[PDB]
C-alpha cells in the first residue's frame, strides 16, 4: 500500500484529507506541531495511521518521515495571517522555510508528487471585484501571503531543477466541520457558526456586503486526492474556488436559518485589513480536476452545524 | 551622518563606500567577506568603519543599526548559479538578511533603505521587450525569487511600520572591482580581464545578444540619491539606461581599447539564456537625476585603465 506524508495533517484540511486517504486503502503519516492541529482530529485507531509530532521546517524529522513515502501533501502553515503579521519571524520558518526543507527531503529521497496549499491571498487587492484568474499580477501584503508565493517560487524551480511534480493550489475560503473557531481571526464561519450553536450574538464587521467564494472542506478534499492522482499535474497554479458569490449577509441568514434559532448581529468597524470582493475565476480548476457537484453553502452550512 | 552599507566592501558596496566618503558621510560597512575584500575599501579613513559578520545575524545587526541615519542593503550572494547549488545556505543571505534588517531598523526607529533588487525577478518574461516595472514576474531561482520576497517584505515593513524602502532592481552593472573569477562573473568582467591579458575569449552564441550594461559609477548616484531624496515612491524603479549593445559591439569595442585583436571561441548558446534584455527606464528618469551617464565606450575604457 502506497503512503501519503501529510504536513500539517492533524488540523482542519489535513485531518478531513486523512480520513479520505485512509478509506482510500492509502497508508498516511502524519507531520504536526500540534500547534492548533489536534490529534483529536485523527483516527488514532487506524492501523495504516502514523503520527510524528514535531516541527515540519525540522531537517532532521524531515529526512525521517519521508522515508518510505510514496508522495506528499504540504499542508503545515501557520493558517493566521494575522499571526504573520504580529511575528513575521517566527511565521517565516513555518510558512516558508518549510517548503524549502520538503522539498530539500523530497529530492534527496526521489519522491515527486507534492500537494501544497497555497492561498488567494497571493493575489492581494488585484483583480477585486472580478473572478481572479491565476495569472492575476501578485500583491502580497503581509508575510504569510509572501511565503506562499515564494513556496510557489521554489517549488516551481525544484520542478524544473530537480524533476519535483509540486500540485499548487490557492485555496479561497475554506469552511467546515473542524475548522477551530477559537481565534477572533479565525474564519468567519467557524465564528460565526459557533456562536450561533450557543445562542449567542454574532459581530458583522462592516456592512456585511463584503463577498467570499466559500468551498466546503469535503469538495477540497476531492480536488487534493485527484491531485495525487493525476499522471501528469499542470505546472503552474489552480485556484480552488467555486467561482461562487457569498455575501456576509446572505451567510447570516442561511446560517440562522440552519440553526432555527434567533441570532443577534452586533456590529464592528470593517477590518483594516479587509478585501471587499473575493472570487475566482474557476476555469483552470473545470479544466483540470472533476468537481462533481459541490456542496452549495448551504448544504455545507447544515453539515457544519449539525456537527456543532 | 553614519549610512549602514551591508555588502559595502563588495563590486557596487565598496565604489558606494568610496563616494559617501568622499560626500562627508560617515560609513559603516557590513560584510562577511564571502566576495568582498578589505582591499576594495579606503581602510583607515576614519570616517570608515568596518563589521565583519553575517547580515543575517540577529544580534550584530542590531548592533550595526545603532547610530545610523540610513542603511543600503546590498548584501547578498550575488551568484545566482550558488543559489541553486545551495538553495538553503543562500536563502539567508538573500531574505533572511532582509528580514532581519527590517526588523532591527524597525526597532531602532531607522525608516530610509535602499535595496538593491534585480532584473532576475522577470525571469525570461523580459525578452524582446523593453522591460517596465509590472513586467510579469518569474523569478527562476532561489536568488531571484529571494530578492522578490524581499521587495514584498520591505512594502509590509513600509506599510505596517513606517520603513521608507528605495527599491531599485539593477540590470547589467559593471566597471572596476568587479570579480572576473567565475565563468558565471558578468561578461564585460571577463572580456576585459582576457582583453588584457591578451587571452582567447569565449562568446557562447552569436554575439548577437543585447544588454543594458550600466556603469558602477552611475549606479552609485543613484544609490546617493535614493538615501537624500525627501519622499522616495513606494514601488521599485529599474536601474537600466534603456541602452542596447550587442556582444559582438562589445568585443569590438574592447579590442578597439585593448589595441589587440581579440581571438574569440564558439561556444554554444548558455541554456535559458535571455537574447534580447533592455530595461524601460521612464520610472529612473522620472524619479532620479540621471545627468549623462556614461556610455559603454567610456566605461569600458575607465575600466580597462584600471586592470
Ligand atoms: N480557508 C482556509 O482554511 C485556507 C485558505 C487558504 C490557505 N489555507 C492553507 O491550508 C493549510 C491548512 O490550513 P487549515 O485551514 O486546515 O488550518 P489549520 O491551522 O487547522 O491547519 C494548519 C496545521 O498545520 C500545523 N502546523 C503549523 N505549523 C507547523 C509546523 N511548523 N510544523 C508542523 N505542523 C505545523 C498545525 O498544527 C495545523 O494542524 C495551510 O497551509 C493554510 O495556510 C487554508
Ligand atoms: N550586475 C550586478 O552586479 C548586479 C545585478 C543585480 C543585482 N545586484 C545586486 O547588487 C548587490 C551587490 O552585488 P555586487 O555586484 O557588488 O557583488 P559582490 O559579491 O561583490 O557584493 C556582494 C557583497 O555582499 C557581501 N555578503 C554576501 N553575503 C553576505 C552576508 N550573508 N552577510 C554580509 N555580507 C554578505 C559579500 O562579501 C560582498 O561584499 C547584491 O545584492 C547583488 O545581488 C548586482
Ligand atoms: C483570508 O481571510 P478572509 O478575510 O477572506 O477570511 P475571514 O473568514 O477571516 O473573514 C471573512 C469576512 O468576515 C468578516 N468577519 C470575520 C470574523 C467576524 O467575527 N465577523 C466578521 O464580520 C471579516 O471582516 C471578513 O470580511
Ligand atoms: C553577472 C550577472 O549579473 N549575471 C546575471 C545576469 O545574467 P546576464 O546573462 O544578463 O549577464 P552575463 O554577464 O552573465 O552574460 C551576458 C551574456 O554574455 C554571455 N557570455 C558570458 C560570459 C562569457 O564568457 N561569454 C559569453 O558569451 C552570456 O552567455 C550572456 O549571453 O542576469 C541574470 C538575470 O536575468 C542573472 O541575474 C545573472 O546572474
Amino acid at each position: 500500500a502506497e503512503r501519503i506524508l501529510v504536513t500539517g495533517g492533524a488540523g482542519f484540511i489535513g485531518s478531513h484529507l486523512v480520513d479520505a486517504l485512509l478509506a482510500k486503502g492509502y497508508a498516511v503519516r502524519v507531520l504536526d506541531d500540534l500547534s492548533t492541529g489536534k490529534v483529536g482530529n485523527l483516527p488514532m485507531g487506524d492501523a495504516g495511521l502514523e503520527l510524528l509530532v514535531g516541527d515540519a521546517a525540522d531537517a532532521a524529522l524531515l529526512a525521517d518521515a519521508v522515508q518510505g513515502c510514496d508522495a506528499v501533501v504540504h499542508l503545515a502553515a501557520v493558517a493566521s495571517v494575522q499571526a504573520s503579521v504580529e511575528d513575521p519571524v517566527a511565521t517565516h520558518q513555518s510558512n516558508f522555510i518549510a517548503t524549502l526543507r520538503l522539498c530539500e527531503a523530497m529530492t534527496a529521497a526521489g519522491i515527486r508528487r507534492v500537494v501544497f496549499a497555497s492561498a488567494a491571498a497571493v493575489y492581494g487587492n488585484n483583480g477585486e471585484g472580478t473572478p481572479i484568474a491565476e495569472d492575476t499580477p501578485k500583491s502580497p501584503l503581509t508575510p504569510f501571503a509572501a511565503d506562499k508565493l515564494a513556496s510557489e517560487y521554489y517549488l516551481d524551480f525544484y520542478r524544473r531543477q530537480h524533476g519535483l511534480e509540486p500540485v499548487i493550489l490557492r485555496f479561497f475560503n475554506i469552511f467546515g466541520p473542524r475548522q477551530d473557531p477559537s481565534s477572533p481571526y479565525s474564519g468567519v464561519i467557524s465564528i460565526f457558526s459557533e456562536r450561533a450553536k450557543a445562542g449567542r450574538p454574532i459581530t458583522l464587521f462592516g456592512d456585511g456586503g463584503q463577498t467570499r467564494d466559500f468551498v466546503y472542506v469535503a469538495d477540497l478534499v476531492k480536488i487534493l486526492v485527484q491531485g495525487l492522482e493525476s499522471p501528469a499535474p499542470a505546472a503552474d497554479a489552480t485556484n480552488v474556488g467555486l467561482g461562487g458569490v457569498t455575501t456576509l449577509n446572505d451567510l447570516i441568514g442561511a446560517l440562522q436559518q440552519i440553526s432555527g434559532k434567533p441570532l443577534q448581529v452586533s456590529h464592528g468597524a470593517t477590518r483594516s485589513g479587509d478585501i471587499r470582493h473575493s472570487k475566482a475565476d474557476n476555469r483552470r480548476l473545470r479544466e483540470r480536476f472533476d468537481l462533481g457537484t459541490p456542496s452549495s453553502l448551504a448544504e455545507g452550512l447544515e453539515r457544519l452545524y449539525r456537527s456543532l
